[PDB]
């Protein structure tokens, strides 16, 4: 059995002083302040329920925690300690640790936590007492802990903070332009009590060797560790089950001779896990059990659903994902931290994960910056269909070259590695980068714990000629920034401050619209990253709008034509390019940035405009001096048969109108159109089978004019203005 | 996959002239990257090189292997505390193209089946089992011949390991014979005429091949192998085979479909001369007669011999100062007659069926 240690936690919490508080004695001794915590949980959560802090999502009350960065954090509970048998062992799990603190249990130390981003086991089935015994974590300063370590050079000056070089954290904890200063800390995620019996389960590796999709065969390896008293051996058999929605398709027994061993399973009509639009992501649930062959006692049990698929990513001789033998485009976006408050994080999942199902998006990229998402993550991404690109927790910046640095990195790789190595949905580690981090400790970890997936080292105008004639065949990173919706602006900034314009001055932006930029530090300036959005303004629509309702649709029409135009202009230059990874989805702050949807759920005008270049067939126009060049592009792995209509908005005029057939994963051209006369805009309407598609597409050059721009929309019959 | 052999062992091969290639302990597999491992094999390798760079015929380390063991850890080892070897990171039918078209100057590793002699059946099999076949029926193997394959752990199954005698023998000679003398020579005359046909190509075909590490020439246990002898002491027939083509000059016959081509190889520094004659052994022709000049360390071609009709066998008579060698070629494409073959070794009157 498992028992939940979360619920309600005593934290007293207290200035650190010059030596870090250490022990028990010395965290009772120290005058704090006690309140009721919640695990898992952030400590600002805890406080502003208390009443001793403000809201950091409005207004600057973000630069009000500053002083508790220095504070440390003293966490206790009682827990009753479940009886044991003689050979059983107790495991305290710990799932999030923010970040460096001692662990103690009935006042004997067990543990000493120093990583954010992984889990802490400790074995206290000798530690334990009978009844209530007591858990107490103390929690000393993640920034003070920065100044035990002498940096390099290349470790200073990056965008990244220092304090993050030196220490295994989540680097945007302490501040970036998309996501706020809030290091935190805390219990943030769950805090379990485990019984293993003498016979366990170690890990549970599942591996595809290979799969014929169109013959519904694969061929599954499951390396299987487990710990298996001598006396157990030849008495134990491990019970191999797969299954789907019930039905049972392999069970394989075999003796337990020793503890480690490799069963390979040859299955026969199971069908193979595909990205969204090339196929069905079919899972199939695998259960590994250790049963006495005897008494028929089940010792342990290991479940988790599985998908066929193979992974190569073919280095053009700029690169292109090979999945189960097809090249496949990838279209997705870059994952941010959900929340500045990191214990939040689950309760955002779900929802932040449907948006990109409803973007139709075949890929994700969890950016460096963040911490590593939970087990729940990747299995959305595995029954949704969206491949996980993966990064190791490492930022804009170079890291130490030393011994300290590489055991803290190795002993967290394989951690990670371990942890998430068999979702399907899981295609690619990366670096986020000579250097022996990026090609000697992470590579030699892949190696070892992971071989069967790729190891990648390192990673104005719309239609200016530094994105137009861009020769990179996958492009990882690319924004334009947005204005947030009216509900959004009202929410996040005082009555007197949603209007940007400090005196009414249009471009002089107010303070509070300086720090939700994102300003990382209090520092009263003027212009700065917010004046990205005034500029790409004037320069598609050649003036800044007064109003903010105007100012509001202009700012979302340029990021909403920027990012439609990438997303078309890499679709249609198919098949040279082979992916595109833009930036990005979901804000996980109240913030001004460059993503298409806010942290209250918010969608900007972007969001709709690139749902509709995400179709698994979509109808676009690419620019020609010539006129337009209407194409179709499919990511899937079939043929499908339509018919384009193409009209101009503004004079209703019917510009095309016929048929197509749109090959399996390619691009196929329809017809080269007539060149319009100045700026309007066309509306593209398609039907596939029985259903109804629409695009659009805006011809002319910039300067364009706002309010003629709101009626092409509103009469393309598209998207609403809101 | 043994442990690293004592000092006595290398003052043998110094006083016999053995050259000696030294794999550090590590068996089909690939270990840890980790630093535990790495210091353990740091602690390991530096002992063991310490104990024997002194022998003057050990000549070689490997890895028997991006890997931090084979390409970091033992390079740096031999780098630091041995400059003066080299270091190496890693390593059916017997005329088969797969063995006759092999491109490999050097082979390391190579083997046959071969049944051990009935005494030492006798001796490692219960006396109901010491014949093979479990019920008479000719192919599958009673419980203790299952073990001594040789199965690891005890699971009770019919097959695997053991059907290689089987195949090997119903390859060369059509049919697996149910006595266990005939089995017994069958299987080893099948390992016998294989492991010297190996050594003949190899030698045949110099100065292109450089070298043959065949597997193996004595068992760790009693057992059902692929070496020549047994545990016990007990030498299967290959092992009279093999030696005469290991000679320093060695007169041998290399296939050809214009028929034979009669070779002398010479590993040393020095010509020899000699007079050789091959006859047909079924019918006592002489095919040839004449004297030969070895040349030093190359292989010397003598004369084409004309091609006998059939299935058969020659025996080679060369006489090299003073002293007589003897070899013979097996003619002919199996399947052959086990009883007829038989017959040709025995009038051979090199070896004795036993």
């Amino acid at each position: 059995s498992e028992q939940s240690l979360n619920g309600r936690w005593t934290l007293k919490f207290f200035p650190q002083p010059a030596v870090p508080v250490m022990t028990i004695e010395g965290a009772e001794a120290a005058n704090g302040i006690v309140v009721d915590a919640v695990v898992p949980g952030n400590v600002e959560i805890d406080m502003e329920a208390a009443g001793l802090v403000e809201d950091p999502m409005v207004g600057n009350n973000i630069y009000k925690l500053r002083p508790y960065e220095g504070y440390q954090w003293y966490y206790s509970r009682t827990f009753a300690a479940p009886v044991v048998t003689e050979g059983q062992r107790l495991v305290l799990h710990f799932g999030g640790i923010d970040t460096f603190a001692e662990v103690y249990v009935n006042g004997i130390k067990v543990g000493s936590a120093d990583n954010m981003l992984i889990e802490h086991d400790y074995d206290i089935t000798s530690v334990v007492k009978e009844g209530e015994n007591r858990l107490d974590v103390i929690i000393r300063s993640s920034v003070m802990e920065a100044q035990n370590h002498f940096l390099g050079t290349l470790s200073i000056g990056n965008f990244s903070n220092e304090e993050s070089a030196p220490v295994r954290r989540a680097p945007s904890t302490y501040g970036w332009d998309i996501m706020p200063r809030l290091v935190s800390a805390g219990l943030w995620r769950d805090v379990t009590l485990r019984v293993e019996n003498p016979v366990t389960i170690v890990d549970a590796n599942w591996v595809t060797l290979s799969v014929n999709p169109k013959a519904r065969e694969a061929s599954e390896s499951l390396y299987l560790q487990t710990r298996l008293p001598f006396e157990m051996h030849d008495k134990v058999k491990a019970v191999i089950t797969i299954s789907r929605d019930g039905r049972q398709i392999l069970r394989k027994e075999a003796l337990m001779r020793k503890f480690a061993n490799l069963f390979t399973l040859n299955l026969s009509g199971v069908d193979a896990w595909w990205p969204r639009g090339y196929g069905e992501p079919a899972l199939y649930t695998a259960e590994v059990s250790l049963v006495d062959v005897t008494s028929g006692k089940i010792y342990d049990t290991k479940t988790s659903k599985i998908g066929f698929r193979t992974v190569k990513l073919e280095l053009d001789e700029q690169f292109q994902f090979i999945i189960n033998g097809e090249p496949v485009f990838a279209k997705g976006t870059n994952w941010v931290p959900l929340d500045a408050l990191h214990s939040r994080d689950a309760s955002h999942v779900e929802e932040a994960v449907q948006l990109m199902v409803e973007m139709n998006c075949n890929i994700v990229r969890c950016w460096g910056g963040n911490v590593y998402e939970d087990t729940h993550f990747f299995e959305l991404c595995d029954k949704y269909g969206i491949m996980v690109w993966q990064d190791f927790a490492m930022g804009c910046g170079n890291y130490s070259q030393r011994d300290n640095f590489a055991a803290a990195l190795e002993k967290e790789a394989i951690s990670v590695v371990v942890k998430l190595r068999n979702h399907p949905s899981l295609i690619l580690w990366s670096g986020n980068n000579n250097d022996r981090v990026s090609r000697q400790v992470l590579s030699r970890v892949i190696y070892e714990f992971d071989p069967t997936r790729p190891y990648l080292p390192s990673s104005g105008y719309y239609k200016d000629p530094f994105y137009t004639e861009n020769p990179s065949q996958f492009v990882s990173e690319i924004g334009y920034h947005g204005c947030p919706n009216r509900e959004t602006l009202e929410r996040m900034f005082s009555p007197d401050s949603v209007n940007p314009w400090q005196n009414g001055v249009v471009g002089m932006w107010n303070d509070e619209w300086q720090t939700k930029a994102n300003r990382i530090y209090d520092d009263k300036f003027q212009g700065g990253r917010n004046d990205l959005m005034t500029n790409q303004v004037r320069i598609i629509f050649g003036e800044v709008p007064a109003d903010l309702d105007d100012f509001i649709f202009a700012s979302q029409s340029v990021q909403a034509e920027a990012m439609k135009f990438f997303v078309e202009l890499w679709r249609g230059r198919r098949p040279y390019r082979t992916g595109i990874i833009w930036w990005n989805i979901r804000d996980g702050w109240p913030l001004l940035s460059d993503a298409i949807s806010d942290y209250w759920g918010g969608k900007k005008q972007a969001f709709y405009y690139m749902q509709n270049v995400h179709h698994d067939v979509c109808c676009l126009i690419n620019p020609a001096a010539n006129g337009y060049m209407l194409k179709v592009d499919n990511n899937t792995l079939k043929d499908f048969e339509g018919v384009v209509e193409v009209k101009d908005v503004a004079s209703g005029k019917q510009v095309f109108k016929g048929k197509f057939v749109s090959k399996a994963n390619q691009m196929s051209e329809i017809a080269t159109l007539p060149m319009q006369k100045g700026q309007g805009m066309l509306v593209i309407s398609y039907r596939i089978e029985g259903n109804e598609y629409f695009n659009h597409y805006l011809y002319g050059e910039p300067p364009y004019k706002l309010d003629q721009y709101r009626k092409w929309v509103k009469k393309c019959g598209i998207y609403e203005l809101e």
